[PDB]
């Protein structure tokens, strides 16, 4: 995916790589406008250029970065919620300093986003990359995530996509606790220091309780899943910007929620303790009773969350979250469209075509990172 | 040419693949108007959403199709007609039911388009795919064309491109002539049924006699081509939706009517029947007397095409007919750009950059259907 | 880069591939107004019409041209001149007939663009290719470079770049003279004839003396370079037409100008001498004394260039030429986006996009020329 990844950096973005890609995003921006601001346009552009003659780069105002979270939102062509981009709450952590700090605005958005259930989209952006030595970054993939655990005699327990993540944690000195729905610590890397590791309290974490509407007995072998999906290790490009640490949430789909994950010892066993039910010939491949068991969990997550009123984005919550975004638009007094944030960057030896402002992929941290 | 292909399904397409798409479209639509209707365009928005919501799919309207079989057409980079879209008649058959009921409205289009050799742009749209079990379409490649036969020394009779096909039709039950110009029959497949072979009435498949301003013995080689160029098997991809049957015509361009194709044992024998002119020298390569009768056969048959009065795309016709294109926008009292048609796809593992509304290829139905 | 090389025709360029293409820069080029020009806005795509129907081409306003090479500087991703795009003087020489004519046309913007060190930009556009049997080519890469020998021990002498470019002047008749800093001739060729060798008057090229601020023996070692950096070899593609000669140039970066070039025995050298300075210790391979001179030698360029008053884009001009870019376009009672000049080309196989106008790639004269 190097198409999509930008990398690490050890020397600021060069003045004709800069320069460019801000003035670009400051016209993208100003376009914006149903009423043009022709003086405060030429004005912001002089701004910028000035600025980062005098000082190597720039700083965007508060409404520009809010406008640049929502476009790259609007530019996330797997991202269903790409249809109600307005419906983001931008939080400004630019002048944090610490990883004690990045974890109090980290645990701001838990709360804010959670909200017992009724879930809202949000961003945390944290400081910009200066030099590309003093980096904010979240060294998870996701704000909440399951521990995953290499037993002895080969199985895993957890979260199988966790596996390196949580040794690392080990490594940092976080205690494991063996279990199947451990939520893992968050490891904190600010101002490209090393990373400081933060358990996360509890009370932030919603969870929600597996059950089936007809079948009593599923409660029984204890399945959960956290509410909140929020990735955490992505990077935000802007104008030739880029922030390395901004995480944000949406919330579940309802088909995907991972565990159902058909894959090796993990699954065969939740699928038999299934047949225990309606279709119990679990002793023979004639009855393809894993499609019926597969069905029903789905039917026991989508149950459990609808009746536990945690969000999930459904055929009503679709529309109903793509009105409330036009009720913004509409209030205000036609959309820019998406050909606008098409670039053409000539990388080495080809003329390819980038989307901007845009979330883009990043390099494990600890894969790159210098130890102190 | 698989990045160019939209294959087969089998179950209706997802939620969060269908509506941001109907959404871009429904944006596009709307904002092609001079004057703009905020009003219709926001409950229309609405209406679609909540009938996706609803139904799992939408309609268009029949003026939103119109636009959209137009916009694919000037999304056709390989298409000279692109440069007069809106002289294209469309006919709505979405209420089709049969391959009998197929078979009229493809008849319609035939005698509409080809209107004695005046020859006009038409196209018939069927039903929109629905689950993917329950297509129409046109096995046939082109509505009107020669069949191929494979003779048993080993040579071929006909149109060396549609062996494969005839060989089919053969299978399907209709009698083979063994001649040079024997017009297919219409495989027409309807509602994922198994397709219905049907001759086409030869009162409705216009000739055009091939002969030479100069050389009288011309016309006694017996050479003639069909006047309408239809393509059969394409699909038209709009806001989501997908079209697997909706053929549509054009008309020659001269430099390109295929037989003069300089093949195999097929070119070889018209080509020096052709020599007992000026160059009669066939009996060495000494003298390039190919050339001579290549350049001389185009001769032939755009004079031939002319005289018969059968529209073909000469440069008198490709400016009388873009001006006939103009005529029709003044009359309306600027053009939307082309990059408002570009939509970023993520497919797997890749961004790149789609248009739409698009005429795709398909795969050819036998290689993929279902036998009742 | 064969994606970026457009490269000889042997006839013209046919009418589908040329009418959709002349359209498409004609409503851009009309686009541009605030104000709109509808009367003439259709008048003009019909006059290119009838004119491509009659004369088989078409010839642009000098004010269409204007605005193709600076579309084109705008569409040129590598180039942090396109920030400043409407800061280009245009020099139509597209009545030229001789390179005897060329050159003067050279000579005029080599005289304009230098300026005595106050840089100006500046393209010579040469008459369009017709049927690719008659162009006009600079077989030069730059109008003004050094000479590259190849020393019978081996070692090259001058620019290694351009060893199989200086080997062809001097078999075409040019004197080598073997030094340093020996200024290539120019080889014109004009309507496809061959080509004709002038050398350039030396008081026309400006040349840049390297000396340090601090180390006054840096002008002994006798380094010098020249102030005008202007590409000779490009194609200007604009609405189909070809423009093969539209030689341009801008002014250099300070960070690039090429000898400092760290490669063989030709750095080695002069990087030795160097450390006569305050890193004495040349012995050795354990002090990266390379690194001190390196970082010193583009020390002695940039003062060398601000110093003797020539143009470099320094953080403060690339500030002042954008803000004089900016100016231009205030005085003219919002920008036309990149995006309305992506053009999707059909090439064999696949979809692809493009820019246009465009400067593109070429193939090496000498390479494809047919000797008279
Ligand atoms: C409003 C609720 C949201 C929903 C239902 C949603 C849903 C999705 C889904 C289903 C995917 C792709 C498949 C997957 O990775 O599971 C995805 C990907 C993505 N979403 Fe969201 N999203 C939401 C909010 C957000 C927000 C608020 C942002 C950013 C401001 C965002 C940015 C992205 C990005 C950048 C990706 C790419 C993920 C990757 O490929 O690694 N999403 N989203
Ligand atoms: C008005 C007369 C028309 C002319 C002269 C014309 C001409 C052409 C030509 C010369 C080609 C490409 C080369 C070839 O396949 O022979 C082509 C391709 C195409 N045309 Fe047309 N066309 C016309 C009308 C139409 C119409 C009415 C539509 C659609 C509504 C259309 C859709 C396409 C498409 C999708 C292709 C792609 C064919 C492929 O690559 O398989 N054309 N057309
Ligand atoms: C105003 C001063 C200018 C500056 C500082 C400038 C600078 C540059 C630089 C730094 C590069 C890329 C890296 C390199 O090849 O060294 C470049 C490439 C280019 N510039 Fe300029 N440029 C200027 C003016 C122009 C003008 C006036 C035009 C055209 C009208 C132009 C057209 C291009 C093109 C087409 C390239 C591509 C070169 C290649 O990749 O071979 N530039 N320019």
């Amino acid at each position: 995916p190097k198409s999509l990844t930008r990398g690490p950096r050890d020397k600021p973005t060069p003045l004709e790589e800069l320069l460019p890609h801000a003035i670009e995003f400051i016209n993208q921006y100003y376009g914006s406008f149903k009423e043009a601001k022709i003086e405060e346009h030429l004005a912001r552009l002089e701004a910028v250029t000035k600025e980062i003659e005098t000082t190597g780069t720039y700083q965007l105002t508060l409404d520009e970065l809010i406008f640049a979270t929502k476009m790259a939102w609007r530019n996330a062509p797997r991202c269903i919620g790409r249809i109600q981009w307005s419906n983001l709450q931008v939080f400004d952590a630019r002048n944090c300093s610490t990883a004690q700090e990045m974890f109090q605005h980290i645990c701001r958005h838990i709360l804010y986003a959670t909200n017992n259930g009724n879930i809202r989209s949000a961003i945390t952006v944290f400081p910009q990359r200066s030099d590309g030595k003093h980096d904010f970054r979240l060294w998870n993939s996701q704000l909440i995530r399951y521990a995953g655990y290499q037993m002895p005699d080969g199985t895993i327990r957890g979260d199988a996509a966790t596996l390196e993540f949580t040794q690392l944690c080990i490594d940092l000195g976080w205690k494991p606790r063996y279990g199947r729905f451990d939520v893992l610590p968050l490891v904190l890397q600010a101002d490209g220091q090393d990373p400081e590791v933060f358990e996360i309290p509890p009370d932030l974490v919603l969870e929600v309780t597996m059950e089936h509407p007809k079948y009593e007995w599923f409660q029984e072998l204890g399945l959960k899943w956290y509410a909140l999906p929020a990735v955490a290790n992505m990077l935000l490009e802007v104008g030739g910007l880029e922030f390395p640490a901004c995480p944000f949430n949406g919330w579940y789909m309802g088909t995907e929620i991972g565990v159902r994950d058909f894959c090796d010892t993990q699954r065969y066993n939740i699928l038999e303790e299934v047949g225990r039910r309606m279709g119990l010939e679990t002793h023979t491949l004639a009855s393809l009773w894993k499609d019926r068991a597969v069905t029903e969990i789905n039917v026991a997550v989508l149950h459990s969350f609808q009746k536990q009123n945690v969000t999930i984005m459904d055929h009503h919550t679709a529309s109903e979250s793509f009105m409330k975004h036009m009720q913004n638009e509409y209030r205000a007094r036609l959309v820019p469209p998406v050909s606008g944030s098409i670039t053409p960057v000539f990388h080495q030896e080809m003329l390819n075509y980038v989307l901007s402002p845009f979330y883009y992929y990043q390099i494990e941290p600890w894969k790159t990172h210098i130890w102190q």
